[PDB]
């Protein structure tokens, strides 16, 4: 019998899909790994479930925990889905800016949402969840952007099904580089035991911050965090390509129309850079694996 | 190598899942099957890929051919995307009324719409689709309620899947009947192979037409067309139930807050119907199997 307990048990084990017009140039082949396929659409509910999971096996919750986290992204909507799975109750910080279709998503799923100054961004989300965090016991905050279970579970999922699936052929992995974790825990896995294997990190060119560059503001969500994550390990990552945003949503637009692949906008500027990596004669003959971290349809 | 050639490949093969707490006063064991699971997030990109597939393998299909089909619903969202996958052209006829975001969705995937007068509904998209095939002939009309690929689809694949993954255990599949293909597929497979096994219909109590009743309005996309579809095969529904769309929304909304599922209100309707099911002390230890056609995001 394959039935499983919950929706968790049913998180991460995404496919493969090969590009076949999104690949001008190319003279590498190039396969996208859809996260999309996860059961809320995005690849941060393979941290939701990890970093929860985590937490129960350390014994950090209690009768009367209170899930917490200041997020603007993918994060909360798989937390709230997670909770909901687990019967945790899960309070989310975020600025007042955010849609009111966002909202409704993550109270769908029963989250509490405390929203915070709008002129504040996410900084204020920050300080709220800090704040409450600091004067409430209850309160535990997974903290995506420092969380050892977050490149953990990327080790233990992402990294395997990408080895297994491509039958150990894969030269190159381009991700984009949000809390890191992705690209971190594949590099952990992937570069150990095949050396020869090559890591791509992506970013904005708005926000080029892994480049040396300084944070600014740009419309690529999940990447581009302004900071370098404590999460992210940079010595495995071999080469950083920026991205600009018109061409980010160029490619994310030819995803959908070209190959019926509706994903977000992060994985246009994945893509971007698959095919710049792509181009290169050196490369000729190589597999490369573009991770697509969400579906299109939350961004329209 | 596990690699897709392209996303129509991706399609179906959806997972089970055990419902824990959305379960009052159930004797029997309830598992969901969630078509969510599915590229474009519904049951229907199963019959938009076979639909084109039947098309193909009969030839109908010509190097100026034009995809051409009346729909308000989810089989609009999935020939869009198998029609983008594909590389063919696309048209959807829909009445005017249809929401902004449901129109840009279905361009995102590149399809061309055709908005009818609101006034007139599903019958003057049904009208016009009519009169642009019956006047050029490089339209090819899938006719989702008519074309026998859909129920076969269903017999390859959703049958095989709940057959398999129940290891022949399956006792009841409860189901939502928009076209009737899900069901009449999946009991013309499980029935012959099973003939103990049980198929309960489900249609709104506002348009209870499988019951004998008359059309009317009713909020529960997906399900209650209006008119015994040609699709259906009655002969092997054993029983049907309707329910209220109060009811319905309740229950979707249970869904979502206490199993981690956000499922579209036909979810709920189909959920409702197995629960009473389930209440019956005939039924102690018995296995339902409940289809959920698609995700609540959309709906919200
Ligand atoms: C544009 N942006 C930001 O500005 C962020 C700031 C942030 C978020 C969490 C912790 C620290 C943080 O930065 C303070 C610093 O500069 O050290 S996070 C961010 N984007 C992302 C990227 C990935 C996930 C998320 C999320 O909100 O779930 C947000
Ligand atoms: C509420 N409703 C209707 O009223 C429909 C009418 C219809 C749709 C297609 C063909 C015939 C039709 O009816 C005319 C008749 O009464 O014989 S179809 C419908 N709902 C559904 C159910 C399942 C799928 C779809 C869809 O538009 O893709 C629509
Ligand atoms: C989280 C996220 C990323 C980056 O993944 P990390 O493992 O955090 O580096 C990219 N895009 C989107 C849409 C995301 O939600
Ligand atoms: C199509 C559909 C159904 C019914 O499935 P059929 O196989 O057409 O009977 C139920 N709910 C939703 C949301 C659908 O799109």
């Amino acid at each position: 019998m394959s039935i499983a307990e919950d929706i968790t048990q049913l998180i991460g084990r995404t496919p493969l899909v090969r590009l076949r017009r999104v690949t001008d140039g190319a003279v590498a082949d190039i396969v996208a790994k859809l996260e999309f396929f996860n059961p809320a659409n995005s690849v941060k509910d393979r941290i939701g479930v990890a970093m929860l999971q985590a937490a129960e096996q350390a014994g950090l919750i209690k009768p009367d925990t209170i899930i917490l986290e200041p997020t603007s992204g993918n994060t909360g909507i798989a937390l709230a889905m997670v909770c909901a799975a687990r019967g945790y109750r899960c309070v989310l910080t975020m600025p007042e800016t955010m849609s009111l279709e966002r909202r409704m998503l993550l109270r769908a799923y029963g989250a509490e949402l405390i929203l915070t100054p709008g002129a504040d961004g996410m900084s204020g989300a920050i300080a709220k969840a800090e704040e409450l965090a600091k004067t409430d016991q209850r309160y535990f905050v997974p903290q995506q952007f420092e969380n050892p279970a977050n490149p953990a579970i990327h080790r233990v999922t992402t990294a395997e099904e990408v080895w297994r699936d491509t039958d150990g052929k894969v030269d190159i992995v381009v991700a984009g580089v949000g809390t890191g974790g992705t690209i971190t825990g594949v590099a952990q896995v992937i570069k150990e035991r095949k050396p020869s294997a090559r890591f791509v990190a992506v970013e904005p060119a708005a926000s080029p911050v892994l480049s040396g560059g300084q944070k600014g503001p740009h419309p690529i969500q999940g990447i581009g965090a302004g900071f370098v994550p404590p999460v992210l390990d940079q010595d495995l990552v071999d080469e950083i390509i920026t991205v600009g945003n018109e061409d980010a949503l160029n490619v994310a637009r030819r995803l959908a129309r070209e190959e019926g692949l509706l994903v977000g906008i992060s994985s246009g500027a994945a893509t971007v850079a698959a095919l710049q990596v792509a181009r290169r004669p050196e490369n000729a003959g190589k597999l490369i694996v573009v991770v697509l971290p969400d579906f299109g349809e939350r961004y329209l």
